[PDB]
């Protein structure tokens, strides 16, 4: 209660609850009449850790960066219980029978969630008559009960082609995504089971949505799947599958495993309902291994930025293209640019570092770099350049995290190691992570790559080659310290990298 | 040539070439008549890095721990070329036509390998008339040519049921394991293509073999597959698939992705031909990200220990079992025990550490622990115990690596970070790794786990719950330093962990 780390630790444009604990994002939807984005979330107001009475918290935004936190939206019947993860749909034609002519068609809000009770997990529904701020639970809940304690996280959507509601839900420890159908939101029929990819310990938060292919009129169905624990990166992770859907079964185009984000801290991804023009979604920006131990107070956890999802044919090797999930952050004009550094066609050497020199710092920065790898033979320890994110010097010390690229490995890397900062379960807080990527393009024989990164006080999101792979990681600088300046450096005496374009900005909410 | 790190850096019971560079193990087989295990390997005698003139190196052992290095077995025609990876079969019935009645059936040795030429990779064969020491290349090589630059690593075996030789080989950048059949070893027909799992950048070193199910006469076919780069852990990794095979098509039982070893340094796994009683194999114990940069001289790289492979139904979560690949190290009685510490039913507390007190060190140790997790509530940062592998004190400092278990996370971990040891591409040298595992057993309500680890001067191999998961990692202590003592410690004042059995031994060649 006495300790508030916000000044150096609290993101400016990632949603955080004012106080208490947050995990999975829930009930993501857009109110077309109010022009409002809704974020609900797994919420424990009573501690900075997971705990039951568990609630759906609630925040709204007009732009996906400025959030207004509201009163709790849904709560359990007993302190014994919790409103677990779930989604929202807008029942325009009152298929559910909950809504009058008094309720606007695009405000006919129905939440579908897991009700957690000792020894039981069921799918329940609730409706809102005030635009999603208060909910009335359905009298005949549960709408689905299969006598299981491992049965959770419904994502529901209206499937036009088969004229019905579809729910994807996990039968967690059976490693099945279960696809149900309903005309009602009330009466559900199990149509199929899907099992694939990286199993780990459990299936969680499934998703199923039609995603547009860039530069075309075509699309694919994409099944999303969260697993925790047992990620090959340790703890929790999201993966995806690309294929087709008929309203009854999902059929992947192949049997390959791919992760949505290859950072440590991107979990329980959900898409927004009622989005016209493409697919938008976000995740909980932490990892179950250490999420409840990180040195923030009086809150723990942020969401990721909202991201825009497309499919693109990209080279995964020099010979072969794969239809691949692309994501890029949603950053509206409402974000202010405090200051910026711009550079053009710079041949980087050890005597030519790029160094930001802004007046102060709000701890929110982005950098956008397009670079070419030149034909220069350099000693093996020097085939790289590095973006350094430095804090202010406090008590004679500067904390930094490093993002780099090695030309011999054709791989980006992060090193989020910060000495001296300790918290429980940091044995699982992996510091070094890498991402292999083929060139974005070729300028004659020269390999071209791009990188966009955004740093927001305790979270860095990296997007490689125009969103070809994304990597999300939190980081924890020592007390009082936060990002103040950015440097771009190399040890090569001659130029191995040309930065064709460098734009570094200090931003504000 | 002047610098030799062997005294502190060179493993004692993992094979290493006396000088030069080693990668993929090749041509693994047992000679039933000579009673000899054969190891061949990708070998460059001329540098401590990969390079053309590339050869098959050769070593033998009677016991899979004591290795005798021989003359080079196979070399390229030109400096421009290399004998790339491959396998060996014994042609008992002389289907190839290479072998007289003067060559013992168990000694009818044929190597099948990729010939690498500028702009071309083909599959070629060679025969040995002296028990596998010298080879003659087949007159009409190549035996398979698909006009490709990315077509390598043949693993071949006799398939009784369809009465033919089978080759698995990869069309690396096409993400296909190709299955060919032959009556001849000379004339091949393409039977099927297999594509699945984690794709990464490239498919490499496939294998396909019947693996015995424990307590059963039955087996499953397991398809092995190496990928590099693009491992989810960064760089290089091996994965597997469990299913059925009819001589033509491999059909997995499911479509899940699983890794053979979830350390950083276990790649290009191959199994030994001509094994009676089960399946034995080993891998190259490094990662392509940094393999040619680690601080050893005048050699680089070792193999893993030989491991014994079976299939077992194990709990991947509390409710569900999966038929899973299990592996345990091959350690004969020819290994000398210099000293040991043996304890029984001991409780770990901060005042009861386990400390090895041996007279000297050969730098080779194993530890074998079975432990129970007690019902004790402790603060979040203390829900663990650690095995410390400590060097001798040199420049008034001790180097240490750490292996532990956290009860709250049900996960083992390693931290191989060593201060003040630098080498190129260490940005990719991941220090922290973890492995989630359900209990081995329950003693009443108490969770039981097991751990076996072996440390051999610069490589640690970990086997959790009797080989349920394996994790292999190299480590590099400061100059002159190597493992000298082992500690088992905890910060809990009351016992959280009961060590039912602890055996720590100092071992020697
Ligand atoms: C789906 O899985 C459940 C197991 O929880 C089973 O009851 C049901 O029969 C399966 N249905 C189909 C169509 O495969
Ligand atoms: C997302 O991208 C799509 C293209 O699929 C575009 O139509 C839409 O305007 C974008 N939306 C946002 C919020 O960036
Ligand atoms: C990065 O810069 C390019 C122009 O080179 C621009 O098209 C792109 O929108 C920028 N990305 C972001 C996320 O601001
Ligand atoms: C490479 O090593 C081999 C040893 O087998 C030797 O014959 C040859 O001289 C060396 N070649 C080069 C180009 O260094
Ligand atoms: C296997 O793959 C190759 C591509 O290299 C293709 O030409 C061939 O038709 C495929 N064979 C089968 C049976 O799918
Ligand atoms: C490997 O294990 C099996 C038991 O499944 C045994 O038959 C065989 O002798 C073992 N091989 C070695 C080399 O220990
Ligand atoms: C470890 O110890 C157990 C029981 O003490 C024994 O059965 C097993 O063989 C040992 N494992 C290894 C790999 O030495
Ligand atoms: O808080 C309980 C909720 O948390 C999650 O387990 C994943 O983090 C969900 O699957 C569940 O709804
Ligand atoms: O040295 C070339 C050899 O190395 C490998 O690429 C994998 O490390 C093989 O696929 C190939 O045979």
């Amino acid at each position: 209660l006495s300790v508030d780390t916000s000044e150096y630790n609290r993101p400016l444009i990632h949603f955080t609850p004012e106080k208490g604990w947050m995990n999975d994002p829930n009930g993501l939807f857009y109110d077309k009449t109010a022009k409002l984005w809704h974020l609900y979330f797994q919420y424990n107001p009573n501690a900075t850790a997971w705990g039951q009475p568990l609630y759906w918290g609630h925040a709204t935004s007009n732009d996906l960066v400025h959030w207004d936190e509201h009163e709790i939206a849904i709560g359990p019947e007993h302190d014994n219980e919790g409103i677990f993860s779930g989604s929202i749909v807008v029942d325009h034609n009152n298929t559910s029978g909950f809504f009058n002519s008094s309720i606007d068609p695009n405000q006919r809000i129905v939440a579908i969630y897991t009700n957690n009770i000792p020894d039981n997990q069921t799918q329940d529904i609730a409706f809102s008559l005030d635009g999603g701020y208060t909910f009335t639970k359905y009298e005949n809940n549960p709408v689905i009960d299969v006598s299981s304690n491992q049965f959770r996280d419904p994502k529901v959507f209206w499937h036009e082609d088969s004229n019905q509601w579809i729910m994807v839900v996990s039968k967690s420890q059976e490693y099945k995504i279960q696809i149900f159908g309903s005309a009602n939101l009330k009466n559900w029929v199990l149509n199929s089971n899907f099992s694939s990819g990286y199993y780990g310990n459990q299936y969680e938060c499934p998703g199923l949505i039609e995603v547009p292919i860039e530069n075309s009129d075509k699309s694919k169905w994409v099944m999303f799947l969260a697993i925790n624990p047992g990620s090959p990166l340790g703890g929790s992770i999201n993966q995806y599958f690309v294929g087709d859907f008929d309203g009854f079964q999902f059929v992947p185009d192949d049997s390959q495993t791919r992760f949505v984000d290859i950072g440590k801290d991107f979990y329980a991804f959900q898409t927004f309902s009622e989005v016209e023009h493409g697919v938008l979604g976000l995740a909980w920006a932490s990892n179950w291994q250490y999420a409840d131990q990180v040195p923030t107070n009086p809150w723990r956890s942020s969401t990721s930025l909202a991201r825009n999802y497309t499919l693109r044919y990209v080279h995964t090797n020099a010979e072969t293209k794969q239809l691949t999930l692309i994501q890029n952050p949603v950053l509206p004009d409402s974000i202010n640019v405090v200051d910026k550094l711009k550079k053009k066609n710079v041949k980087l050497t050890n005597k030519k570092p790029i160094k930001t020199n802004f007046k102060g710092s709000t701890g929110l920065f982005d950098f956008n770099i397009t670079f070419k790898v030149l034909n220069l033979n350099v000693s093996p320890g020097k085939t790289h350049f590095d973006i350094l994110i430095n804090s202010q010097e406090l008590n004679s010390s500067v904390d930094s995290i490093k993002i780099g690229f090695d030309s011999s490995q054709s791989s980006f890397y992060i090193d989020r190691h910060i000495p001296n900062v300790e918290f429980p379960r940091k044995q699982f807080f992996t510091d070094k992570l890498a991402a292999y990527l083929e060139p974005l393009d070729y300028d004659q024989d020269l390999r071209v790559f791009s990188l966009y990164g955004i740093v927001d006080k305790n979270i860095i999101e990296l997007y490689f080659n125009d969103g070809t792979v994304a990597m999300t990681n939190t980081f924890f600088m020592g007390e009082g310290k936060y990002p103040h300046d950015i440097q771009i450096v190399t040890d090569t005496e001659e130029p191995l990298f040309e930065l064709e374009s460098v734009i570094i900005r200090e931003l504000n909410k």
